[PDB]
């Protein structure tokens, strides 16, 4: 294993959080001022 | 665990104060100069 991939964690922690703050976006967008 | 992922709380600092900053850029825009 890689002894210095702890970056590459943190790259999918930072993906994760983007496609979480896109999801709970749309979701507001189209729920609570929308539907 | 590899310290060097310990950054990655730093990363959530960072996301915590941007949406601190817009909530209140967003209340600034709302309260006074426009209610």
């Amino acid at each position: 294993n890689p002894y210095f991939a702890a970056g590459g964690g943190l790259m999918i922690l930072g993906t994760g959080l983007a496609v979480a703050r896109s999801g709970i976006i749309k979701a507001s967008r189209v729920l609570y001022r929308q539907m």
